[PDB]
């Protein structure tokens, strides 16, 4: 198994305040299943292969996307923002496969991201567990 | 917009307590976001044609999906059980779209719709309003 | 340390649906924390001999307080419903204690507790683990 | 009635990360209740002269307390760092009351006030609708 954890940081009020709309999860290794605890967010994978979306709006309307999983035995990530209303994680999550537009950064393999939307919010997913079969990362939103 | 909020109503601790694990949007009708208040889960919709479905998992491992959505104006719901790790939410939403496996209890636009796990584990999805565009139902696990 | 982890059973609609509104620890045996994980809640709590409480308020108004703790290493529990609006976990909890007028039910260390509200709500606290430091117990709404 | 709802901004991932672990509502005005909606949190209260507490434990050990409440019409705040594991919510809040130690910074009426724990971690509270009784806040950690 493998297990991804994730602590939201909020840095910047101006930007608004996000929460989560949307948890998906891709079918292969298995699948896998997103919990809570504690304030925190885990994306429990059946193996290496796979990967979750969390999709959040800011109370002042904005969408993004979070996409967390592991890929050859090594952890990615991505940000996507400036999404649609009608591009919903369950859009978004299977693009990252089956030689979609958005396999290529699955295939870096990134143990850190960040990108700012064209509206002028920052976003970041550092891991700070970055090996191992229990990766942590901290998403932070500015 | 139609939106539709959920109370999950746990009757029987023999069969475990279930949580979610997923929350998948579909892109139809300018897609829609899912957001908890006060315990419940409310699917706001950017018109009708749209759904989005929660997976539930119990602490016994039980795998089910709860289906809800809006068709022709007309509330519809569909439970599916007995589900695999890999048929996570993600796979199994689309399928009640482009003439899917599914599509089909979707058009029944049921007010109500209940069902029983091979394992023996009852779903029940009760609306109980069942016009307009704020729609209430009850999803009991029994 | 102890721990008492909750699971809430809600099994009638009729009743209503309860939500938190307010949870109190209380400050002997060094204090302790609620948190939440999958769905559940669970005490911690620096040793036997205190104890913590939720309050709960069904969308129909009904307030109820839900009482969890370790008294002389042993597990309790108490239900106290048909509470006013100004009766707040933080007036209940401490009533318990230093001779308060709820003493009496701490010190019966009860594995198990129902009481039926005057409106007619059925409420049951039920340790399904009831010896050890990591104790569990579901709380049931009828 | 008066409301008081709160965003919640954490800033700096080196001071780790805060969860809820309390929530106590003080019995006058007719008491009061907490909800969440959205990724908030929302004190609602019975009138004018009443309070509710948050304890947030970081994962680094760290407990400290956010005290909203109304006094004589007007909103007002303040945080307490550095607690011990036995100064509970339950203990905190009532300090505000009854001429207790806490019961100046409350009579201050602050639309806004920060803190730094002798640890290091900066705590906000600044309300951003200061005045009527749909009062909103701003809680940030750095
Ligand atoms: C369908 C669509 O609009 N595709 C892209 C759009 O998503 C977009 O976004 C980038 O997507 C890449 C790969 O997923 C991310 O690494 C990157 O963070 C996104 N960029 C931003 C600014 O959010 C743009 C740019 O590649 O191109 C559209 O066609
Ligand atoms: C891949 C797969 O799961 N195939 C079949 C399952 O879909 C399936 O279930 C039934 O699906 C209907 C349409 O969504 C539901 O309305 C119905 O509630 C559901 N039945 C149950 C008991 O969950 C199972 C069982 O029919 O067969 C699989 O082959
Ligand atoms: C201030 C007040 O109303 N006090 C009493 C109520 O608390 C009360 O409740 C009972 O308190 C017991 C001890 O905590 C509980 O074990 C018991 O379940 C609870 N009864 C009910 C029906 O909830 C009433 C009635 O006993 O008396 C009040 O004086
Ligand atoms: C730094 C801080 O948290 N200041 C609080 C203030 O704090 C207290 C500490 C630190 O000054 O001093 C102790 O003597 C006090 N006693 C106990 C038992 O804790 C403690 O309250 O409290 C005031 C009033 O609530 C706050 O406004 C400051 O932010």
């Amino acid at each position: 198994t493998y297990s991804i954890t994730l602590r939201v940081f909020q840095r910047n009020p101006g930007r608004g305040f996000f929460s989560i709309v949307e948890k998906t999860v891709f079918h292969y290794a298995n699948g896998g299943t997103w919990s809570e605890a504690k304030g925190t967010h885990t994306l429990t994978m059946g193996g290496s292969g796979t990967s979750g979306v969390l999709r959040f709006m800011s109370d002042k309307g904005e969408l993004i996307t979070v996409a967390v999983g592991v890929h050859n035995y090594k952890r990615w990530c991505d940000v996507v923002t400036g999404l649609k209303p009608e591009e919903t994680a369950l859009v978004i999550n299977p693009q990252y496969y089956n030689n979609g537009p958005r396999a290529y950064t699955r295939e870096k393999q990134l143990a850190e991201y960040n990108v700012t939307s064209v509206v002028g919010t920052r976003f970041e997913v550092k891991y700070t567990v970055v090996e191992g079969n229990n990766l942590e990362a901290n998403v932070i939103f500015s």
